[PDB]
């Protein structure tokens, strides 16, 4: 994530000589004085000096030297324009070198070959290696992001470090002055022992990271799992939900899971695109309140799920007619209830239709004769195991497309069968004792 600043024309890299002298030198990957890194969306810091590149004013031909890193300073913000060009944010003044025998980097109005810089060893501009906020693990910062650079025992560190430790674990300070604030966390990076944070289910080889100490938003939490090559927890099996109930049996604070309702066109879904085929809501949830689109697993309430406003700060859990060999047919003439429609499809040699891909769903709606005012049965049901939807034909449930607000599966309404209704062909659950069309499927 650290880079050298290279000027292709000169064949020279930027070199930090002193906090008040930023110049150039023969490129050297091992010369720490030449290494830099993005520490914010707009700040470029020196790795050797832990100081940020800036200017005294946004005026033509001033000296670019190192400054104390300041997230509020308009004079330390850089941005890429017209690809390689590197200029001060908000002005047509650029990172220049070479004019008028000046060995120091200068902010110049020209946009020639001496104002364009690439990441040494690549053909990309500096912005290609942009800053990625790093959410801490464990620690006492409640999941806050690393702050670079930070001061620890009167030394400045530009990256995660194991200083003050013998176990090689990498950590960082979430504030600039760690020695004073004492707020820290471990870095979401690889290091001998990093897997200690993950619980590996011996049944399915799936890994889970339980971050009960952090306090992040739903969207922040998801990025934490993502930056660890993972995603928010998805629960698609009873034995899975139970396992997490065991791991969190001793906790009490709610934990973000991947269950959200953020696609305003569809219903409940998992952030990792897992099929929403298992329900385990808390009494009173999902609530009728419109702002609550994100779901939390509450280990203090039997590990059941509740939906809350996505900005609430909580802990989180990471996780790490023929078509395609079948023949489909719609029945609208004589309408039947679910169990009767099921018998008919089985007498006709098949079963109630199962849907496993968007391609299969797109086929049913566009070809089989579907009309946007339809409401037809499908094989998705939870008659056998309440709250566990399976396909009537016994095939795996790998796909779900719920209508906005579905599956409601309200407490005492026995909504155990699923129908395909609406203009978009999405699904919904309802009582099984109602006459409706149905869709059969066979080989
Ligand atoms: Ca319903």
């Amino acid at each position: 994530r650290q880079f050298l600043i290279y000027n292709e024309d000169h064949k020279r890299c930027v070199d930090a000589v002193s906090p008040s002298a930023v110049q150039t030198a023969a490129c050297n990957q091992d010369a720490e004085s030449q290494k830099f890194r993005w520490v914010s969306e707009s700040q470029i810091m020196s790795v050797a000096f832990k100081l940020c590149l800036g200017v005294p004013s946004k005026t033509d031909w001033v000296a670019i030297t190192l400054y104390a890193c300041d997230s509020k300073s308009e004079f330390q913000k850089w941005e890429c324009k017209n690809d390689t060009l590197l200029g001060i944010k908000g002005e047509d003044l650029f990172f220049n070198y070479g004019n008028r025998q000046e060995k120091n980097i200068m902010l110049y109005k020209g946009s020639g070959l001496w104002s364009r810089w690439k990441i040494y060893g690549t053909t990309d501009n500096l912005c290609s290696r942009g800053y990625e906020a790093m959410y801490t693990l464990l620690g006492n910062a409640n999941g806050a992001t690393c702050a670079f650079p930070f001061k620890f025992e009167n030394k400045w560190y530009a990256d995660c470090t194991s200083a003050g430790r013998s176990d090689g674990w990498l950590w960082c300070g979430t504030t600039t002055d760690y020695d004073t604030d004492k707020l820290f966390g471990y870095c979401p990076l690889k290091f001998e022992g990093s897997e200690s944070l993950w619980n590996k289910d011996p049944l399915t080889s799936v890994s889970y990271q339980i971050n009960s100490k952090s306090a992040l938003t739903w969207h922040q939490a998801r990025k934490s799992c993502q930056q660890q090559n993972a995603e928010l927890l998805s629960i698609t099996e009873i034995h899975e939900q139970t396992y997490l109930t065991g791991l969190t049996s001793s906790l009490t604070s709610g934990l973000w899971i991947g269950l959200n309702s953020l696609s305003f066109n569809s219903g409940w879904q998992w952030s990792d695109r897992s099929p929403f085929r298992y329900l385990n809501w808390l009494p009173g949830s999902p609530s009728a309140e419109p702002g609550k689109s994100c779901v939390s697993l509450n280990p203090g309430k039997n590990a059941k799920w509740e939906n809350l406003e996505c900005v609430q700060k909580l802990g989180y859990i990471c996780k790490k007619w023929p078509y395609a060999g079948h023949c489909y047919k719609i029945h609208r003439d004589e309408k039947k209830i679910q169990r009767d429609a099921l018998t008919t499809c089985r007498k006709e040699g098949g079963d109630l239709t199962s849907i496993h891909t968007i391609e299969e769903l797109d086929f049913i709606i566009s070809q089989l004769g579907y009309e946007p005012n339809d409401e037809l049965w499908i094989g998705l049901n939870d008659i056998k195991i309440q709250m566990y939807f399976e396909w009537s034909d016994g095939t795996p449930v790998t796909f779900t497309k719920w209508l906005r607000g579905e599956p409601s599966h309200e407490n005492n309404r026995q909504e155990d069968c699923v129908v395909m209704k609406g203009k978009d062909g999405y699904w919904a659950d309802r009582g099984c004792e109602w006459p409706l069309g149905y869709i059969c499927k066979m080989k």
